[PDB]
């Protein structure tokens, strides 16, 4: 089966190999400095930043990947926790990996008093929707931008 | 214009909260007048990155508008980002530019701490707002989800 | 002050204005035909289609228009009716000529007994929905076209 | 191995099995039409002098019924020819992700072509991904909002 934990030193290389295929996905490329500014924060106890890998119990090969942080909020007095990115090898979908990455989000929320966990996701993005209306509801909202930002 | 902005001070509590509760009423929602306290209290505080200005009548320095925002992390950027969470304008005093101002300060502070990334969210019905939002800024193709229950 | 009515032969010159100042707005050009085509398939009984016009009661100033007709559905025994333009003159605009014109099709609808009005609208007409969120209500739904068309 | 189904407009003898999908389609959308309306639809589908169709999705192998699609044809003041609207669409759950779908939606663009009237639309629930994941396919989402007068 899979499970899901927090990143360790030694889960570095399995996370940007999945920080990578995430970019590709988004058909975008980050500096390779922002990965080890990344893990560091993940690392770093005092940054409310964190990552969650998904295992194989039998290979024990890093699957998915789950990078989420807290934030303030002015209409409550418990922070909020945003899911900002979320990735499943394209060869290990559908096997509830996904589903276990954000179950495992919800319930280390739920620990930090922080319970009132979100995410956005791209209009067109219906294969990751399928599991979204799963585990959570789309809010009516509409997301603006700075212009050029 | 008779309309300027700038943060709030002590003194500008009763004005802001006033506009807070009509913003509350907006929204159909009621919060605890202590989160009133705890929010203008991290306004005031300048070592936690929460925020609040207000637009001020020039004529009478009556507060008409407020804006709520604060700075938060992303893993997609070495700097945070700046999120609007509450916008408010006096229905006597809408249509006058005050909400234009009011995002565009926090467009120029967002750039003074070196975090230009500015962003929010409105209620897809609000239409009043998005008049506005189309011409300060632009329509993510982004859909929000929330956990069940929150 | 603003009467609206079905259009007349007298009518054609002041429709086919709102109907350019339609084109314009939407940054598109028909045909000078489909002008005429359109107006003889509203003044034509046989074809369910139709055309008002909101109009000035002071002078005989056609200030509004709405292009309206029937069509066929598999979920009932009464079609409906779809709104397909809707126009009024930029300077007699939130005098309630729109909300004149699109309750003038619901009247006329519901003596045909196809009460079932529906229209669209781009998603950033927010000018427009400022006016249609009072008299409808938005469909949770996403329209789909054929590639290319 | 491949499944290889066949679309094709219905005829009297498919209104059984027509009619088991057209249930099933309104257990999807939880609604529940009177038994007349599925007389009616099918009344038209076989009137050749009334522009509303519909195709079906058979198994090769046996004549089985596996997908439906129930469209037709109206006017539109922005073009001299009429276009065609996909009102409904449903694959039986056993037979879903095997090409049916986009099957059932290319037969219609190929009689739109041939009845001069290629401009075929559709319309699904914001929430239907497992749709959309094949109307990206065929069509594009057009950046329109739909509006539907009050009570109805
Ligand atoms: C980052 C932001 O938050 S948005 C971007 C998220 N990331 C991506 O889109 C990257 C590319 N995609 C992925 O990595 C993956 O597809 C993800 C993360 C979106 C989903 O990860 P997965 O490991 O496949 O998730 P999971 O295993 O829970 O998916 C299965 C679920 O989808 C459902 N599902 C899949 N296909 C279908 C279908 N055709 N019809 C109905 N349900 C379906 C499954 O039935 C299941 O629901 P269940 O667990 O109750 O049975
Ligand atoms: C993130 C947020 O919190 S979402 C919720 C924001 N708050 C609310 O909606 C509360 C209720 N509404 C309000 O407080 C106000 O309507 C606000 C804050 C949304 C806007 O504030 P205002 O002071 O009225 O803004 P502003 O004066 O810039 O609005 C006018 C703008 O709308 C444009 N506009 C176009 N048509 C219209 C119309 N029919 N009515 C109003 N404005 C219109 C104006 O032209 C103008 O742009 P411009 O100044 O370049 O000419
Ligand atoms: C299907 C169609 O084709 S979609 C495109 C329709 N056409 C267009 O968009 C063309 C450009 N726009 C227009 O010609 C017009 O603005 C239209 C047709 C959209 C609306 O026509 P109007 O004559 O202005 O409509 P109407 O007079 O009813 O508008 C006033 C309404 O808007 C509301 N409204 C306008 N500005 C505001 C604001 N700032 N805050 C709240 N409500 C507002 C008014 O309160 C009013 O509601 P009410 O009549 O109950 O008081
Ligand atoms: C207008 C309309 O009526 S709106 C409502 C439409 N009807 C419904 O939703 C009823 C319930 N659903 C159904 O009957 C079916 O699931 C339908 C009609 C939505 C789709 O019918 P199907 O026969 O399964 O369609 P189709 O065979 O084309 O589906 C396969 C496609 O979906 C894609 N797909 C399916 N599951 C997934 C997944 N988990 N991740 C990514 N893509 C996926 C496939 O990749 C494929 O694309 P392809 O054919 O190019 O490889």
């Amino acid at each position: 089966n899979i499970t899901v934990r927090f990143v360790t030193e030694n889960d570095k290389e399995g996370w940007q190999r999945l920080w990578k295929s995430y970019q590709d996905f988004y058909e975008v490329s980050f500096p390779d400095d922002l990965d080890d500014f990344n893990f560091g924060r993940f690392l770093d106890p005092n940054i409310k930043m964190w990552a969650a890998v998904a295992v194989e119990s039998s290979s024990e090969k890093i699957i998915g990947m789950i990078n989420f942080f807290n934030h303030m909020t002015t209409w409550d007095f418990k922070d909020k926790i945003y899911i900002n990115d979320l990735y499943v090898d394209e060869n290990s979908r559908v096997k509830g990996a996904g589903g276990k990455l954000i179950q495992f989000v919800y319930d280390e929320a739920d620990k930090l008093g922080t319970p009132s966990v979100y995410w956005c996701t791209d209009e067109s993005n219906h294969r990751a929707q399928l599991l979204y209306v799963k585990v959570g509801y789309k809010a009516p909202k509409i997301l603006y931008k700075r212009k050029g930002y």
